[PDB]
């Protein structure tokens, strides 16, 4: 019934009772675990009712007059039109809850602090662009980063979706070369090629910021260039290794995810970009060291004069550590908010304890929460986790092309 | 495509489908409502179905499925269970079963070696003294003066109404952990309970950080008996670093032979409660888990101080820098002393080859992602980018509760 959850460093035990609230199935069965894989009116009515019940309970007014009447408005709207609409205060609560509920997010200690921009009165791609430019300015705040989400109009039965084609608001281009190598970020070759086809004049650098492709319902997407001054970037240098600055490496300040679906009370928001601040291992380990990304390990190790001929000299491990240190030092120097993996995972353990008290559990995906270097050096490695789907939720959605 | 799990490698873009999971006859701990993949601990009628399944597996592996010899063996097994409530394996059946149990183990990254296991049949064993002899022979063979060889020794199976053969120690070689008066521990904190049981049963304890424990061996229906391993049998490696001359002065060491001794080996419904097995180390198990876990030897702060690192702030990456040098010391020292070891990069590469081999041979491979990905430098290894399906196949190694 209720799974026992143990921490192996400290010997402490808790029981997850929150998983009983899950009404949506994951990919696992008793026959096989798939935890490591990356990917009608009556049903809508009950999702809506549950959500409204969640909202009135959060403001302590459960059972009040305002509660009963709001339930009746929703019922009347769905019965007549097949759908309904959220009040701004309900949207705000719903967005925070979807963050709180996200099992892959190590940053959830911050869940209560989220600026929510209501963009549901948007009727064109041009208006979308203005809203996005305002989000970026707010979120960036000259390096003193603030968590934010902007919510565009919900999906509707009659028509096509509002969509941002880009997976993040800020990404670097990937240019496929004559010889089948890539200049820039190999993760972005396909979106880069789409941008060119839709009329963008491409650069030829390793760190060219991509334009946005924004789609209003049932229209071809439109191209918008981000004003250079809005996109804060950090040149990478190393505290003791002088030649590192000459590698010419940089990363953008703002991690801003733009391709996920936000589901609240049965309603679905197909464009709802959100942003926080980076955990340094995302940049230092994954973006720069992954073999299928910028893949810089070998170059850094040679500058460091390490023996690259054999794996047993641990040259990959040594180079990776220095790159991560360069990221942390450079962000700190440029006064841009960042968190290291030790500090982030310590705050996550506190979030786990807060949530055990508040709700009797916390859905968490161990493979995503444990950092990609120095796993067992962090307290989360030794912590058992239960993974399940609660709503409101963020959900992956297929690329619109 | 097909209705079997689709499995993707995100570095290479390649896809396979797992069809082997269809052969699974035992439930794991997950359901559609919640994943429990990260948790460490998960009649004649019943026996016969498991026995028939295993005999069918054996006859398929020798390509004699449906033959007269196959049907005759099946008839011999059920007749034996009819008269006795149990049955017994042939020598070649035990050998097949033990290798298949290793092949099936989802938490083992060393499975490229599965076909090369020396299997010692100790099913004639009738006393604690004789268990000790067999165990000493295992260690001598497996250690081979540092050129390590994979092996298992199989003691008699569980029997109706008669007590079990059990080895009380979790490994054949482990260090004592001595509880101090201030509440701290000298030696290995993992071993505090077993250390205290050895003293209760008459062992005169040392007072060092690396005292090898004696064995507590239990023959059926007797109290366990205490046996000290002759020191010349236990190969150890003093730890030094290739460039940091002071590292040798910390007096650190580790033993050569990883030999798990408390797992149950299950073959065709038969239960082997004592069947210790051994291979060689992957270096991260010593360098990262044994030496750096905060609940183990916990030496990270000590080494960082000698390295002159800023241990008062997380963002200096002092833990990461120290862990790398400790892992490097382990690899260098084993290589110097000519004792077999494998680094995490070479092991995970070889496991990627094993995955490909098994895709062709059986249509999949059960694997536990959280255990296969090494505890340092995870995404620098190929296995981090590889999706994995986890399920239980028999023959199997299974955890068993401590005898005390
Ligand atoms: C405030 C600082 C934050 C930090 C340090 C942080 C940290 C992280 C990290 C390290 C990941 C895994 C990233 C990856 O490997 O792709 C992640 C995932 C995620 N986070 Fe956060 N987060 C923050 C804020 C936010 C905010 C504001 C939201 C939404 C309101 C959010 C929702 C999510 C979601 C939905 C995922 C899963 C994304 C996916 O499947 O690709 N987080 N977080
Ligand atoms: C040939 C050298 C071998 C290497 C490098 C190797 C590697 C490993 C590693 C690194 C682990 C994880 C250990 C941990 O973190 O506790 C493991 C687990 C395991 N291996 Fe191996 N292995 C080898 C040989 C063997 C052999 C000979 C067997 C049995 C015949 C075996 C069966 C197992 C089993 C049953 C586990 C799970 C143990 C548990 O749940 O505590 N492996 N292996
Ligand atoms: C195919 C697929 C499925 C899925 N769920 N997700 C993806 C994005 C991948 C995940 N791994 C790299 C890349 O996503 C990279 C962007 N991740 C930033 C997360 C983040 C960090 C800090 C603050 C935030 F607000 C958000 C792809
Ligand atoms: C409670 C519990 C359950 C379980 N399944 N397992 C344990 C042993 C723990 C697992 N993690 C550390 C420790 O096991 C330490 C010993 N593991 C060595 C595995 C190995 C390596 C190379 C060759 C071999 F033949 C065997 C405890
Ligand atoms: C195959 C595996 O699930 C995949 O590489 C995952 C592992 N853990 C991860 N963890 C985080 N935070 N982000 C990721 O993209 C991944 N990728
Ligand atoms: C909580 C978590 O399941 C636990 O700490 C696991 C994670 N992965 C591991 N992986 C290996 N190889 N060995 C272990 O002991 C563990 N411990
Ligand atoms: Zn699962």
């Amino acid at each position: 019934k209720f799974p026992r959850v143990k921490n192996w460093e400290l010997g402490s035990i808790t029981y997850d009772t929150l998983c009983a609230q899950s009404q949506q199935d994951g990919p696992c069965t008793p026959r096989r675990c798939l935890g490591s894989l990356v990917l009608p009116a009556e049903q809508l009515l009950s999702q809506a009712r549950d959500f409204i019940n969640q909202y009135y309970s959060s403001i302590k007014r459960s059972g009040s007059q305002a509660h009963e009447e709001r339930l009746q408005e929703v019922e009347a709207e769905v019965a007549s039109t097949g759908t309904y609409h959220l009040r701004e205060s309900e949207l705000v609560f719903g967005a925070k809850q979807a963050w709180r509920n996200a099992p892959r997010c190590v940053g959830r200690i911050q869940w209560g602090k989220l600026q929510v921009f209501d963009a549901r009165d948007c009727s064109s791609a041009q208006e979308m662009f203005t809203y996005i430019c305002n989000h970026i300015k707010y979120a960036t705040n000259r390096g003193n980063l603030r968590s934010a989400i902007t919510v565009f109009p919900q999906r509707a039965p009659g028509r096509g979706d509002f969509r941002i084609w880009n997976s993040q608001l800020v990404r670097y281009a990937g240019y496929r070369q004559q010889d089948g190598s890539v200049r820039g970020d190999p993760a972005n070759v396909e979106i880069t090629e789409l941008c060119i086809q839709h009329g963008w004049t491409p650069g030829n650098g390793r760190f060219d910021v991509l334009p946005l492709l924004l789609q209003a319902p049932d229209e071809a997407p439109e191209l918008f260039v981000l004003p250079p001054e809005l996109v804060l970037e950090v040149p990478l240098e190393h505290p003791t290794l002088e030649w590192f600055a000459a590698l010419g490496l940089r990363w953008y300040a703002l991690p801003a995810v733009s391709n996920m679906l936000l589901e609240i009370g049965g309603l679905e928001f197909s464009a709802a970009p959100f942003s926080g601040w980076y955990m340094s291992t995302e940049i230092g380990t994954r973006n720069l060291c992954d073999p299928h990304r910028y893949n810089i390990l070998e170059d850094v190790a040679v500058c460091m004069d390490l023996d690259t001929r054999t794996t047993s000299s641990l040259w990959k491990d040594k180079a990776a550590v220095e790159i991560n240190l360069a990221v942390l030092h450079s962000f700190q120097l440029a006064k841009v908010t960042i968190v290291d993996h030790h500090a982030a995972t310590v705050s996550f353990m506190k979030h786990l304890d807060n949530e055990q008290k508040a709700r009797g559990g916390c859905p968490a995906d161990w493979a995503w929460i444990v950092p990609p270097i120095s796993g067992s050096l962090t307290p989360v490695f030794h912590q058992e986790m239960v993974n399940y789907i609660l709503s409101p939720a963020f959900r992956y959605q297929p690329d619109p092309w």
